[PDB]
């Protein structure tokens, strides 16, 4: 079922955390991003000694899969280790937005199982696009 | 009165499209950011030959505004050669985030002097702050 | 330094594989492991242009993503008639994960290249030490 | 190459100005044009870390915004043992609007200083030549 696969990639999202380099916040971020034909890619946030070079997992795990061809997405799950549901920071909305569809569920997680479910449009509304360059 | 100032400030952004550095996209963005105190901070866009190194013009006018200790923020303007009002990237609006109330206020404008009338919460909801860090 | 053709051909293939729709300027990057792994980078762009990743960040946030810690070799390849550069953002990213000496190839079109290092191309490098 | 005391503390004078409400590490810069008009930079922390801005980078974003195409100096200030190195973003950007030549002073605590240039800084730059 939808609810069963969404627990998977929560799981994905949530290991993450473990994984993520963060060596100069300590601030760990996790993603599962989900493609049309089954295939998850995970994401970590990554930082830099100079903090403007850090990049977030949601991107993380939006530049492995598209990387690999990936240009159909289905759902993403972002992680933290918050009290309410980790919120995904405006310039991954953006990149969110370059890929996916204005309806494509977002599932955001916190700990001790929080949730919120949202969509790519929810998050960044009236979305700026290519249309005008 | 404050349509009248908005109107000042829309100049000023759209002033600002003829001063942008944009070698690489050629489109040019504008932007007005109004203080607490009435100073206003004019930005452009500002690309570079390594694109993701590239700022924006809201980012630019919040820069200079900070670095001069400014802190208290009343209204944005961003202005585009746009059919439609521009619509700023959501990189910008995490930066707006950062130095301004939920509902401060947002005038989007376009060519032919089209506009839109919106906040800094209704562009990034549920935005993530530095609250958990 | 060693250079192996697998790693040409990872950075070369990796052009026809760009998402690149503004500037049609692929790049592509081939990062060795000390195993010998090796993880493919793309440039990728957004319509926001400063939100673009380039080809050698991508291919370190995939290899670090995956747990990799000692990288051996970095190979750039551009469609460029001289060896393409890494930017400044990119050599950043290599000193965080490289030693100094860690081999760099840069490739152009027609079999150009040019060999160097992480530490000479981001000489008296900014480090975490001070913060 | 020249140095004025004047730019030297314009490049302190900003490390008390810095928003650095998350690394509580101030970077300062003093980007000094032909006309001998100083433009002052401050580092710019975001709550989303990799949204900060560098001093280096908002002196030039200042600077540019105001027309500024001709720059003589840069001096980047830190309280750091040895001086300050700038990141290979803000190296990027110098190489965008700056002559290779340009002059580079790095500044430290207790008055450690280095000079270099923009080229010395960024080798074998990469710029928009191919695009
Ligand atoms: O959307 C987001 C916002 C923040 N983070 C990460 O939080 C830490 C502190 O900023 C950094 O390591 C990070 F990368 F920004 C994400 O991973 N995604
Ligand atoms: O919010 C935004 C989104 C885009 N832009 C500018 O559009 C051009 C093409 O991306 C670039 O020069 C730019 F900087 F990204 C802004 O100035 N603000
Ligand atoms: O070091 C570099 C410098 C540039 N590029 C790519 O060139 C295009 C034009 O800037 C963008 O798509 C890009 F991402 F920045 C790299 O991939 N690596
Ligand atoms: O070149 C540089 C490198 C770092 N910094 C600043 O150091 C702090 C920790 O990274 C951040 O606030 C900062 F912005 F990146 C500069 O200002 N310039
Ligand atoms: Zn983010
Ligand atoms: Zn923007
Ligand atoms: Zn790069
Ligand atoms: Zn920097």
């Amino acid at each position: 079922s939808m609810a069963e696969l969404k627990q998977e990639w929560i799981n994905t999202a949530i290991e993450a955390l473990d994984k993520a380099y963060v060596p100069y916040s300590h601030f760990p971020v996790g993603a599962c991003l989900v493609t049309e034909s089954g295939k998850i890619y995970q994401g970590i946030n990554i930082e830099n000694a100079s903090f403007g070079l850090t990049n977030c997992a949601e991107r993380t795990a939006f530049f492995k899969a598209v990387s690999e061809g990936e240009r159909s997405f289905t759902h993403l799950v972002v992680a933290g280790h918050t009290p309410d549901p980790i919120s995904p920071c405006g310039a991954c909305r953006q990149v969110m937005a370059e890929f996916c569809a204005p309806d494509m569920p977002v599932t955001l997680v916190g700990d001790n199982g929080v949730t919120k479910a949202t969509t790519v449009r929810e998050l960044l509304p009236y979305a700026f696009t290519e249309k005008d360059l």
